[PDB]
């Protein structure tokens, strides 16, 4: 289950507690300078709630870069402490390790209600459970080494807050081994779990999935899992040409064709029929004579097909018209994939109209979830993030959740 997990707002006893918080501070650092501070800024509601609720210590644990289970000061969290300090308007204490008597002593010695940032968890092989030494030899932590490191992290505090949903798909020490009585989601994780629970457990129906992207192959698990939940599915973008070719023997010219993925199209269509899911493929396309925004373009229907040396780069006007009744009658929308080459303004119309319809449905009461990646970029470029119920930032974890995979970091949270 996803919706019955304990959240930071449900925690009653916070005053005078040492609160251990797993955050996502995997920020790009260019010679001591943080170039993107969004991940740091996104943890402020969690930190503010803990300070306001009178926490004795706010102990932050995270990772960044790729140290591979070895101390590697290129991936030091030291600059993150400085940036977080500036954002908080107070000094954030940075510690050179994350476990042990010395770290414990420094935490206890710190000013009450203050914020402490511990060094990168991934400097320890026990965090990921595997790594690589300096020489390049593979190293692995034994069950006992793992258990000892997990016990050491547990000894740092009294209450555990997991605000790192983007790492919850991993059975890492900081996701599964912090054995405190209260293990609650932080505000970021709370929102992710709340909205993914709304979309996938007992959703408000009709439930619609809007899928797109360049390939079929990397979306098979996602499609097959969503066919067990949804009532309707729009399949668009580059992946649609593979479907039109296999299903209707439609000429696709130089459009994208997924050779491995083409062999699974019939299975997908057969599962959709078994599950009584309505599939909506494009019936027309905006084609181009070159892969370029300034290409010569025209509209072809799926009855005409695409001529040799031409390529489909967006859904056509009829396919765009067909979205309207599908999207506007939907009460829950999971959107994972653009409907064309949105990076080229002349082939963004299908994706932009899909966005306008999803927004319209949301204003009228639908719950809209944007999976991430390219769809999130489109919503961001169009400046419409606040018009969508939830734009997930969980990356790989959001994708695994939608593929029906186990999230160990979620499983390890307390139940409400
Ligand atoms: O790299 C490419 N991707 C695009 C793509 C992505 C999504 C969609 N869509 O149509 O939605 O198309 N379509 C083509 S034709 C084409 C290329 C691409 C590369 C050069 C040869 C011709």
């Amino acid at each position: 289950s996803l919706g019955n997990k304990l959240s930071i707002t449900d925690v009653k006893a916070i005053q005078g507690k040492k609160v251990l918080v797993r955050v996502d501070f995997n920020v790009p650092i260019e010679n001591g300078v943080i170039k993107d501070t969004n991940r740091i800024t996104a943890t402020l509601p969690t930190i503010h709630h803990l300070k306001k609720e009178g926490a004795a210590k706010i102990i932050l644990i995270s990772h960044c870069g790729r140290p591979d289970g070895t101390k590697n000061l290129k991936y030091t969290l030291k600059p993150v402490a400085e940036t977080l300090g500036t954002l908080l308007g107070e000094e954030v204490l940075f510690l050179s390790d994350c476990v042990g008597e010395e770290v414990a002593a420094q935490i206890n010695q710190a000013k009450d209600n203050s914020v402490i940032l511990l060094e990168n968890l991934r400097f320890h092989v026990e965090e990921e459970g595997k790594g690589v030494d300096a020489a390049g030899n593979k190293i692995k932590a034994s069950k006992e080494d793992m258990e000892k490191f997990q016990n050491e992290l547990t000894k740092l505090g009294d209450v555990f807050i997991n605000d790192a949903f983007g790492t919850a798909h991993r059975a890492h020490s900081s996701m599964v081994g912090i054995k405190m009585n209260v293990k609650a989601s932080g505000f970021l994780m709370k929102k992710e779990l709340e909205y993914f629970s709304k979309a996938l457990e007992n959703p408000q129906r009709p439930l619609l999935a809007i899928l797109g992207g360049a390939k079929v192959s990397d979306k098979i698990q996602l499609i097959k899992n969503l066919l067990d939940k949804v009532d309707k599915m729009i399949i668009g973008g580059g992946m649609a040409y593979t479907f039109k070719y296999v299903l209707n023997n439609m000429k696709i010219g130089d459009s994208l064709f997924d050779e491995a993925g083409s062999k699974i199209v019939n299975e997908i269509m057969e599962k959709a029929k078994a599950k009584n899911v309505e599939i909506y493929l494009p019936v027309d396309f905006k084609v181009a004579d070159k892969f370029d925004n300034n290409a010569n373009t025209k509209v072809v229907t799926d009855e005409e097909g695409i001529e040799d040396k031409w390529m489909g780069l967006d859904a056509g006007p009829k396919s765009i018209e067909n979205y309207k009744d599908v999207i506007l009658s939907s009460k829950t929308i999971i959107w994972n994939g653009p409907q064309g080459v949105f990076e080229m303004p002349n082939f963004a119309k299908g994706s932009i109209e899909c966005l306008n319809l999803v927004i319209e449905a949301t204003k009228k009461g639908a719950i809209s979830i944007v999976g991430g990646g390219d769809t999130a970029s489109l919503v961001e470029q169009q400046q419409k993030k606040n018009e969508i119920s939830h734009v997930s930032t969980g990356g790989g974890a959001s994708l695994e959740l939608l593929e029906g995979k186990e999230l160990p970091g979620v499983v390890a949270l307390s139940s409400k």
